[PDB]
DNA sequence: GCGGACTGCTTACC
């Protein structure tokens, strides 16, 4: 097989690399790497390197790394660019790897690990790392196994060896429930004291070195404390074999601690999971994301945790090694490790840089570049500016009956591409008219040369530009991932269709590839299985969805990072004329579709100056479909699934084309490079027909709710309800006001007034019935000590950070007691006047039941009245008044009769 | 006593 790395580090003017082998096995260098670095020649001087621009350069060849660096600092001081990759890693890897790279994951250990310490005094601060480590699961991807190390003794409890029979059996059993399907993978490890089980552990970590190293919170707690807890007990020297280069770096940040261990890659997940899932929770506790990842139950443990070593041993070990299981599931069903892996390897970037963008798009270029012979300009320092971004519509306050959307495929991206936008295709400038005069055809056209943008750029129409070039790449294995998730959810509704009439018989599941459209054979087939086989199918067809969903929405998230990094200070490339030209080019492209759109229909309605387009953000419009329904009348349709197919197929053959020409031009106008803007239908939405649905609203910019029975061309079995920007959509939003509200929605959507009216009512005379979490606030923490005077509300002090200072007065003295953490979130609890608490709000750790202290009176004092039309009667009031509906039915003179 | 304007903070949408 081809060779491929596995870490990189630099260590002076050592290059520390370890790597599979062309036979398959891992190895270790270390190289004393000598670097390249450019500077600006006179034209005489002969070369084959040439800056993104053309200038000649000569290659000067350093010794050592540390040479290469000290002549960066010269030539600052002199005053002259010294170009060429300053990162020595990249170098390296550009060098060693002059090649796409083909990886072997099943070579790369992957591991997965989670520690536990008993604590009396708190929570166990990593700095300090007083109590001892107790427990580790350790699970190697190689192994495919759980390597388990119980503490028997401690000076907290002493207590007897893991039962993995008695982990096994059903918690009804009194067993712990711990997977079958992991059992035959644990392997036990109880020790008499913590020094053996460290050392243990630490000889068992460097025959099995972590290439990847994963978990939960393992940055922030885990790989401190164990590094501290080895450092304070066995000394420093010992800690660092902890890194297969024996090298560590203590960052602080106070006291407060991230340590570095060269030559392994850390992908803490709940970094992985914050940045790649594109979900905001009102809790990132492990408990919280299994239950709502996996839909597992909570890891259910009588008391305290602080106790839960000495009371229930069993289950302490046990629910440690499932929070290690807990993770792997969540990455087999989330994959974000393999996209890690994907993203690193073709950027060439050690692997916990695909948590940088700029990182990776600067190697990803750089690598481009070099290929060419080509040098990179030298990163400069600029100073922030704001600069415009996309244009948002004021859409009518109102209700929407029947809405068609149209989204543009990759906006600022194909904008890039389109344009040829990139450092070095700059070409010149223009004489800008208002944007206006752009986007209603009124200015003169910008060049007749070059390719612009209305913000008065000019570039080079003919040369292929390393941004476009680059953001391609990455855009086509985009298109292709969407393709598979599309597919396996279009796939995913035809089996919810075959869910309405089950066959009565055993069978199995069909195997088939959810990547791409059920053949007719296959359909065929599902219409004559089991129930059991039906949900095992729309079960592998939804992992096959959010397996596509990662792979695509991230690549995505990569590309028009490209484009933010070009607004970003920090970025080799920065450039405010490119950022700029990019979002003023949507500005128009959107607006400049607007008014095509809306001509378009006022000509084929035969209306005239009707306003059509009702709202739009950056690169999509909703289209009010009113008179593209009534022009054919509700009368001539069937069911609900008639006109649905008759907007899919108007929208395809009439709109879409027309959009294309419209584009087209305004391609001709900018006299682009070549033609990206592709304008494609979302959303069909609509009220069931011949029901009292209104179908969608809007409150405002951001805010609207649509009934949507067609999406992408994936025909849902039952209408979804497309929820942007309403209370139902933020963490904030308690569990069950979101559920409630959306219930709301969807009755006013769907069923109309008098529904709406009916489940008002209910909701309110039982809402006070519902658990507090249910109905609690959720909030970030941030600033705590900057509001906390005397453990009281300073002046401005947020009514989030004011419960938590009440909660803090609450739990005064009690070591035991939960504390809440700055930055992360809370549950928020208004009280009613003259509680025990001494204010009008309490708040706590969000994902967690409150402390048992104050639990009862907390309960006994929550202000329902205060939440209620604090949290879901404003919202609804906003949501009905826009779209013109009342949720209790107004008094009338018929009040007068009986 | 408090509504309106403004600010800080939060968390939405792209
Ligand atoms: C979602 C998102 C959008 N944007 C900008 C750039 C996007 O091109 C533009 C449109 O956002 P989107 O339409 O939501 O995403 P997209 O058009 O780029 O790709 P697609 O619609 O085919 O799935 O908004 C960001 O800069 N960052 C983001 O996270
Ligand atoms: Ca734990
Ligand atoms: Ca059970
Ligand atoms: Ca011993
Ligand atoms: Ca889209
Ligand atoms: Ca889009
Ligand atoms: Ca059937
Ligand atoms: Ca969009
Ligand atoms: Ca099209
Ligand atoms: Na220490
Ligand atoms: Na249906």
């Amino acid at each position: 097989m081809k060779e491929f790395y596995l870490t990189v580090e630099q260590i002076g003017d050592s290059i520390f690399e370890r790597y599979i082998d062309s036979n398959g096995r891992e190895r270790t260098r270390e190289v004393e790497y000598k670097p390249s670095l450019f500077a600006h020649c006179p034209e005489s001087q002969a070369t084959k390197y040439f800056d993104i621009y053309g200038k000649p350069c000569t290659r000067k060849l350093f010794a050592n790394m540390r040479d290469a660096s000290q002549w960066i600092k010269r030539m600052e001081d002199i005053g002259l660019e010294a170009l060429g990759m300053d990162d020595f890693k990249l170098a390296y890897l550009s060098d060693t790897y002059n090649y796409e790279i083909k990886y072997d994951h099943t070579k790369i250990r992957v591991a997965n690990f989670d520690i536990e310490v008993t604590s009396p005094d708190g929570f166990p601060e990593p700095s300090q790392a007083k109590h001892p480590i107790d427990a580790i699961t350790h699970y190697d991807s190689i192994d495919d196994r759980f390597y388990v190390f119980d503490l028997l003794n401690s000076p907290y409890g002493n207590v007897e060896e893991w039962s993995i029979e008695i982990a096994a059996k059903l918690q009804e059993q009194g067993g712990d429930e711990v997977p079958s399907e992991i059992i035959d993978k644990i392997i036990y490890m109880p020790f008499d004291n913590e020094k053996e089980l460290l050392m243990e552990y630490l000889n068992f970590w460097q025959q099995k070195t972590p290439v990847i190293l994963t978990g939960w919170n393992v940055e922030s707690f885990a790989i401190p404390y164990v590094y501290n807890r080895i450092k304070n007990i066995f000394g420093e020297s010992t800690a660092k074999r902890l890194s297969p280069h024996r090298k560590t770096r203590v960052k602080v940040i106070e006291s407060r601690e991230i340590i570095t261990l060269f030559g392994i890659s850390v992908l803490d997940y709940i970094d992985l999971y914050k940045k790649f899932s594109f979900t905001n929770q009102p809790s990132y506790s492990l408990d919280y994301i299994s239950e709502f990842e996996l839909n597992v139950g909570k890891l259910k443990y009588d008391g305290p945790i602080s106790k839960l070593r000495e009371s229930n041993h069993q289950r302490y070990i046990s629910y440690n090694i499932i929070a290690v299981y807990r993770v792997l599931q969540i990455d087999a069903k989330r994959q974000f490790i393999n996209l890690s892996l994907d993203m690193g390897y073709y950027a060439k970037i050690q692997i916990q840089s695909v948590f940088s963008p700029i990182k990776t798009w600067d190697a990803i270029i750089f690598n481009s570049l070099k290929e060419q012979n080509k040098v990179i300009p030298q990163g400069r320092s600029h100073p922030v500016q704001p600069y415009p971004g996309a244009f948002v519509k004021e859409p009518i306050p109102n209700r929407y009956k029947y809405v068609m959307s149209f989204d543009l495929t990759s906006f600022y991206p194909s904008i890039i591409r389109q344009v040829n936008i990139s450092p070095e295709t700059i070409a010149g400038t223009f004489k800008v008219a208002p944007l206006h005069d752009y986007i209603n055809a009124v200015a003169e056209r910008p060049s007749d040369v070059y390719s612009c943008s209305p913000n008065g750029m000019m570039y080079y129409k003919d040369r292929d530009g390393v941004v476009p070039t680059e953001i391609t790449k990455v855009f086509n294995q985009r298109k292709e991932h969407k393709g598979y998730m599309l597919a396996a959810q279009r796939n995913g509704e035809i089996i919810k269709e075959a869910l309405h009439n089950p066959n009565l018989s055993v069978d199995e599941p069909l195997d088939v590839d959810y990547r791409f459209d059920f053949s007719d054979e296959i359909k065929e087939k599902i219409k004559k299985l089991s129930a059991k086989s039906l949900n095992e199918m729309l079960f592998r067809a939804q992992r096959t969805e959010v397996a596509g969903m990662t792979a695509q929405i991230n690549r995505k998230l990569l590309i028009n990072s490209l484009y933010g990094a070009l607004g970003n200070v920090w970025f080799r490339y920065y450039d405010l004329r490119n950022a700029t030209a990019i979002t003023t080019f949507g500005q128009m492209a959107l607006q400049w579709i607007e008014r095509k759109v809306n001509e378009y229909l006022n000509e084929v309605c035969g209306t005239e100056g009707e306003a059509f387009v009702l709202y739009g953000d950056t690169d999509s419009i909703y289209v009010s479909a009113d008179k593209i329904i009534d022009k054919v009348g509700e009368s001539k349709f069937r069911d609900t699934n008639h006109w649905v197919d008759f907007l899919d197929k108007f929208a395809r053959e009439r709109m879409e084309p027309a959009i294309d020409r419209g584009f087209r031009e305004m391609c001709e106008y900018m006299n682009n490079k070549q033609h990206l803007m592709f304008m494609d239908r979302e959303a069909i939405a609509g009220p069931p027909l011949g029901s009292k649905g209104i179908g969608g609203f809007w409150t405002g910019k951001k805010r609207y709710a649509l009934n949507v029975w067609d999406m992408e061309g994936t025909r849902y079995a039952e209408p979804k309800l497309k929820i942007m920007g309403l209370e139902t959509q933020k963490s904030s939003t308690p569990k069950a006001v979101q559920k409630a509200l959306k219930e709301c929605i969807r009755r006013m959507l769907q069923e109309g007034e008098e529904s709406l009216q009916e489940y008002f009512k209910e909701f309110e005379k039982e809402f006070r019935q519902l658990n507090y979490i249910s109905i609690a606030s959720v909030s970030s923490a941030n600033n705590i000590a900057k509001y906390d005077v005397g453990g009281f509300p300073g002046p401005k002090c947020p009514f989030h950070i004011r419960g938590i200072l009440t909660y803090n007065r609450a739990i005064k003295g009690n070591i035991d007691a939960p504390q809440v953490v700055e930055g992360e979130k809370v549950y928020v609890l208004p009280l009613r006047e003259g509680n025990p608490f001494g204010d009008k709000c309490i708040a706590w750790p969000s994902g967690t039941e409150i402390t048992d202290l104050i639990k009862d009176d907390v309960l006994h004092w929550m202000d329902y009245t205060v939440l209620l039309e604090k949290t879901f009667i404003k919202p609804l009031e906003g949501f009905t008044s826009a779209a013109k509906l009342d949720y209790e039915k107004k008094a009338s003179l018929f009040d007068m009769f009986d």
